[PDB]
């Protein structure tokens, strides 16, 4: 099983070194064992941005075909960002098997890619109508919502 | 009002030279008068495509600032197409004030632009998650849905 | 036009008598006249509740058959409350023609009824999955969201 | 052509259904989001246990109107380093030469594996690149250092 072997390697690599303020670990099953194909992680907002102070939770679901196919990465449904679907699914070219996904991509690369996305939305992939509208038409309103969401996910 | 004068012109104009199989009309108010700023229209699917035989209803909402600003065009909420948000809002650059909107654009050009979009989804507008997923990963499933939606909106 | 006669009556009535903290007015069309069948209003949260401090914006859409048929009342799409659909449509007994709508119901009655709903969600109208789930499963999380939304709509 | 586009549809299906780990290949998208069946982008992973390992080397595959009678043209980026790759990026490979081993039945998988095999095993009969061929033939240490860094350049 390449998928599970790769996920064990990812666990070992992450535990050894990962970016400051981020976390990621397999979820526990009913028996206390790890579900290597489903992880919970957290992405800190960047200092100096309206995202600062929040730690935004994601789930990473690795399909059976991983690493040939990318994991699905989701914020909570309703998370506010122009490139995040209503379901929470993150729209990012590195997570798209037809675009920039490659099997060598590490969890560290994914979580930093998502962190970078927060304060720098992509205009070729608006996935959420109200956030994209405010980001583009009413930046003051967009910024207020971002700062309130940072508070929602703050300690 | 420039807006209402233009809408009168669009109305009297549409009623003489409109694309075959399409319809468009201001909606009626409580007193049977026309709401010039809110129309109902219908877009026929092209023959030779899976959209054939349907006539897909849209509402066209003209803001007070029209024609300086574009109208908003919506299919029913839940309409299935990669470029149509959950609300029914259609993503089309000619309806975007920072891209291709120009005050001269006529309703005819708008409806034809919506028609063209049906069988050729734009990859820069990932507006509807499942429709994109199917379009990209399970084209047979995508086509089957399109075919059934054509029946939904048939005669 | 029984509808528009009733709506002109409702307007004059509102301007001479309305609860403190509330506002309501027909929207303006492109020529500066009033669209009597579409109003924008605001509902203050009541003091001593987690909704306190917010003024929550609504649209009131009166159908041609009003007052025989109730108006449709909507918060912004995405507004958080167990009885508010994703579209922002409010579920309330007095706004349902098969329930407690009566043609004699005034705008004051409607807006006070919406105000009452804010702090008392109805379990037989679970319109919003995450809001209902937090209200049932995680009161602390439910309350925090309400308090942040109050700030969002604060003065 | 018309056989050309029909064949290319089939190639896309065969590939999309089945191909070696770490390779990718897809028609490029046109301005309307539709596929250009006659120009694909692909990636060739270096073989593990060679100085090419860890790289995924990008190629373009351009199918002429007369495909599959005539072979596609396959190019690495201009300035790619390998003794059998011209300055333009064009790969010199027998199965890609109509005057040598091209046959209409050859599939994309066979092309990309042929290119992969060529990486660590240059053909002296196609010295397409002076500096690469000279280093390969006269200063192997220098050649290997360049190959290793180029693997980093295109790191998987």
């Amino acid at each position: 099983s390449l998928c599970l072997q790769r996920l064990q390697e990812e666990r070992k690599k992450w535990r050894k070194d990962h970016p400051f303020g981020f976390y990621a670990k397999p979820v526990k099953k009913a028996d206390g064992s790890m579900d290597l194909q489903k992880w919970e992680a957290g992405i800190p907002g960047k200092e100096g941005t309206n995202w600062a102070g929040g730690v935004y939770p994601i789930t990473v679901e690795y399909p059976n075909e991983y690493p040939s196919k990318p994991p699905k990465v989701k914020f909570p449904a309703g998370f506010y960002h122009p490139n995040v679907y209503p379901s929470g699914t993150i729209c990012l070219s590195i997570l798209n098997e037809d675009q920039d996904w490659r099997p060598a991509i590490t969890l560290k690369q994914i979580v930093l890619g998502v962190q970078d996305l927060l304060d720098s939305p992509n205009p070729n992939s608006p996935a959420q109508e109200p956030a994209w509208r405010s980001f583009s038409r009413n930046k003051a309103e967009y910024d207020k919502k971002v700062l309130l969401q940072a508070k929602q996910y703050s300690k």
